[PDB]
């Protein structure tokens, strides 16, 4: 139907379709030379997948056009009636493989940490992701119903939304970077400095490019430029399944607008939860710059 | 007619329409906050007047698209019937204004010197200019016959092109130089280095943009940017004025590339006579990068 429920599955709670998709995925094999874009849900998927995908097409742009984004990098849980799934889609897509999934670490199918698959990891801080999250809910139909921002707020921090906790999310992946090869990246450092992480991207992946074809990389993966690309902000997908005029894939791409939504009361009370969740982790993000 | 023949005045030839655009241009008055785009014809006006339209909407992407380049950037000896000449054109030109000229220091209204006029300079290595020059000449009708490639290459070297001297104009305003305020740049420097250029540009219009702005700059005036770009790339002029289909105003943009087109023989020709012309002048051009 519409706004169906979340399914759980080992502790995490997961859109029903994308939990159905884990059935066929015990059979996906992962190449030693796939690459997995790995992250919670609204921290930089797309922007750091068209960042890939254009270092891998080597900066041509007419060759990032064959196709939509979700269509270049494969969205490896994904799964709809009718559609191929993501798994499907990953039948014909061509190697070396960039590979898109928001999988916790307990559902991410073995065959990528045995094979070593060198993973791409973005954190955004929990309050730009919280309030980017909200907003996806609403335009997205095949999430539950959001509720009011302070009910969704409150599923938030407990990690009752679609594919369970950040907090969970962002620091098993972070101790993951010790056994694997990962490279660990900031949605706030991109919008920082955007050429210095994709050069950190570029090294990551054994790449070189000439010093202007970077910066031309740098420009169209710009949020300007991926908010009218096409192939980028969603537009092209039915609107029964993304409603734009409801919320824009591309609301605003901004570090810090969090504190738009966020109330007094609400921010306190995320601060101590926040505090008692990442006390014994190293990691560190911003919440503006 | 068409094709008319070029009309000299003090020494310069001169377009008919352009030369007849001198009277009315004695009344001309400029004012202390003008801006002169100076260059001999292919050096690189269009690129430069992108560039400090740009700098001078403060990198604002939708006021550069106000209009075409040549409406936003008044063409100072500009003339044709039944159209206002640059310097009417110029009437309704809000300050402070970018103004283009290629005109001889002989045949410049005095007022722009009196009134100390902040010029930027643009000069192209001969080679580059004559070969872009030969192809302009076949697109924009306004022009004499151009004649074979060897024979406007020898009308080039003793200055039997419109606008006279290519030789004489990079060297007189060198010399400018020194007694007025100019900023002399190199359509290779500007390929070499697009955003040291534009950088060069903004500290003498005394001006500061974001480091993101001025990147937003250079991509902006790229070839590639402006080629596209229906506000620079003249494609919006009546065809009898400028036929694209004969070759199109923004051609290759490429600094070395009168290699393919020069012979052995009319470059051995074409160097010996440089050396002569260019004897006592400490300017100092790069052919290729
Ligand atoms: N090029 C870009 N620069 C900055 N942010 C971008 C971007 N492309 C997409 N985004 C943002 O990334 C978030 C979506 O993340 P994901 O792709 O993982 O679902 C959205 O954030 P907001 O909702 O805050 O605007 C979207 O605006
Ligand atoms: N952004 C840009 N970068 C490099 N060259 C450019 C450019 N914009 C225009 N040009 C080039 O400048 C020359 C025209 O000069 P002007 O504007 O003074 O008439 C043409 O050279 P070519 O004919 O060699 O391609 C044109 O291609």
């Amino acid at each position: 139907t519409s706004r169906p429920p979340l399914e759980y599955v080992k502790g995490v709670p997961l859109i029903k379709y994308f939990a159905e998709a884990l059935g066929p995925l015990q059979s996906f094999q992962a190449r030693p030379d796939d690459l997995l874009i790995s992250t919670y849900p609204k921290s930089g998927t797309t922007w750091v997948s068209q960042i890939l995908d254009m270092i891998y097409q080597g900066g041509d742009l007419e060759k990032c056009h064959r196709a939509p984004i979700f269509m270049r990098v494969p969205f490896l849980e994904f799964k709809a009636p009718g559609i191929p799934s993501g798994m499907e889609t990953l039948k014909d897509t061509p190697a070396p493989r960039l590979l898109k999934t928001h999988l916790p670490l307990a559902l991410l199918p073995q065959t990528l940490l045995d094979q070593k698959v060198k993973v791409v990891y973005v954190a955004r801080n929990a309050k730009d992701v919280a309030v980017s999250y909200y907003h996806f809910y609403h335009m997205a139909k095949v999430h539950p119903e959001p509720g009011t921002w302070d009910s969704f707020l409150e599923k938030f921090m407990v990690g009752e939304v679609s594919y369970g906790s950040w907090y969970q999310h962002v620091q098993e992946w972070w101790e993951l970077s010790r056994t694997h090869p990962v490279l660990y990246l900031f949605y706030e450092d991109m919008k920082e400095n955007p050429k210095r992480e994709i050069q950190k991207i570029l090294e990551f992946v054994g790449r070189s490019l000439p010093e202007e074809t970077v910066d031309f990389v740098v420009q169209h993966t710009s949020f300007k430029e991926m908010k009218k690309n096409p192939m980028t902000n969603y537009t092209t997908v039915p609107q029964e399944f993304m409603d734009h005029s409801i919320s824009p894939f591309m609301r605003k791409g901004m570090a810090g607008d969090w504190k738009t939504t966020f109330t007094v009361a609400q921010n306190e009370r995320f601060d101590a939860d926040y505090a008692e969740k990442m006390a014994g982790c190293s990691l560190s993000f911003r919440s503006e710059l």
